[PDB]
């Protein structure tokens, strides 16, 4: 029979609106979100232009309302210029992101005297989320006790990062964490299938011994998210291939099929998928809103999912259990088995809604 799920938020997604919309744009991302049983969507925003000031908040939050489907909040970007320019701003967005590594990024921080500068002007109520690898995790961490505050490391995917993680959250330290999909099911063995196009990702592959690392150390882990991060395949095969994978609509029917298969509780999914998201984005409840997934259904992931511009996938071949098969969102029907139903535009920036705004002391 169907199982009836809350709306699922994803809180690490690239929609490449404005700027890179040959790769995804708001419509279709957000498509590939509800196909992936995903109603609310936290988009990055290493955009072209990128989302670094309050007029490049303006457009992106007029081009999300015309074109998103599911619902959304657009963070905002630390750059090496606007520490100390956001507080007027800063509360509409669904955060702050920090780039604190080389990825598909032009907004690097190379001094840790940045790091803090934004961690210090930055409303203390507000999330900030850092894409921070090995060892700069731990930097990060020691700037946010620095400066007293929360932090939030994205895409988690080392045995190092995951240990580190949970040594800080055994001190006390407020710090929470994400995984990505593709480091739960993916791994070295995978990059002889991938070739080192398809193959490149920041943060990279990891070991078995990663992988393993990360699932017995599932209790750190406060969220699962996608870093859906799609470029064509053209771009992926090509001279310089910019890293990332698209992973919106693989997502659930993978960890559906870890649940099957006993490695995962549905309330462990459902609490990564759903209410720690809630809770440490402070992201509002969705009305009339759910997913219904068949766990019984067995299928191999093909060369490319429907809807994600991206055209291709490193999960394909891989035999999953579970599927989307239907999504409402608000009372409207926006998703059956591979049709979605809502129009571009029918999404709504969640940071508008009066229960979406971060409380705070007067
Ligand atoms: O972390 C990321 N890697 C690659 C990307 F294209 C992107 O948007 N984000
Ligand atoms: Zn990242
Ligand atoms: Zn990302």
């Amino acid at each position: 029979k169907l199982v009836r799920l809350p709306g699922l938020i994803d809180v690490h997604v690239h929609l490449r609106e404005p700027g890179g919309t040959h790769k995804e744009d708001f419509a279709s991302g957000t498509a590939a979100a509800l196909a992936g049983g995903i109603t609310m969507v936290c988009a990055m925003p290493n955009t072209r232009p990128p989302i670094i000031d309050a007029p490049a908040l303006a457009l992106a939050q007029k081009l999300a309302e015309a074109g998103a489907r599911c619902d959304f909040a657009l963070f905002l970007g630390a750059s090496s210029e606007n520490a100390g320019t956001l507080g007027t701003v800063a509360g509409s967005a669904a955060g702050l992101k920090l780039y604190l590594n080389e990825t598909f990024s032009e907004l690097r921080l190379d001094s840790v005297v940045q790091w803090m500068e934004h961690f210090e002007t930055w409303p203390s109520h507000l999330p900030i989320v850092a894409h921070a690898e090995q060892q700069t995790v731990a930097a990060v961490l020691m700037v946010a006790q620095l400066t007293q505050r929360s932090v939030h490391i994205c895409h988690v995917a080392r045995k190092e990062e995951i240990l580190l993680i949970k040594a800080a959250k055994a001190r006390g330290l407020p710090v929470t964490c994400e995984v990505a999909p593709h480091h739960l099911f993916l791994s070295h063995d995978d990059l002889e299938r991938l070739g080192p196009g398809k193959g490149e990702v920041r943060p990279e592959l990891g070991s078995r011994q990663d992988v393993e690392a990360l699932w017995e150390n599932m209790a750190v882990i406060d969220c699962f998210a996608s870093d859906h991060a799609p470029h064509t395949l053209e771009e992926k095969c090509g001279s310089r291939p910019p890293p990332g994978f698209p992973g919106l609509e693989t997502m659930l029917p993978l960890l559906l099929t870890a649940v099957s298969e006993g490695r995962l509780s549905l309330d462990d999914l459902l609490q990564r998928l759903h209410h720690n998201p809630r809770r440490i984005f402070h992201l509002p409840p969705q009305e009339d809103t759910y997913v219904e997934v068949d766990l019984e259904h067995e299928w191999t992931i093909p060369s490319h999912m429907p809807f994600s511009k991206a055209h291709w996938t490193p999960f394909e071949g891989q035999k999953v259990k579970g599927t989307v098969r239907r999504v409402v969102l608000r009372g409207e029907v926006a998703y059956i088995d591979g049709q979605v139903l809502v129009p571009p535009g029918y999404g709504q920036d969640v940071r508008k809604w009066p229960q979406g705004a971060v409380p705070q002391l007067p």
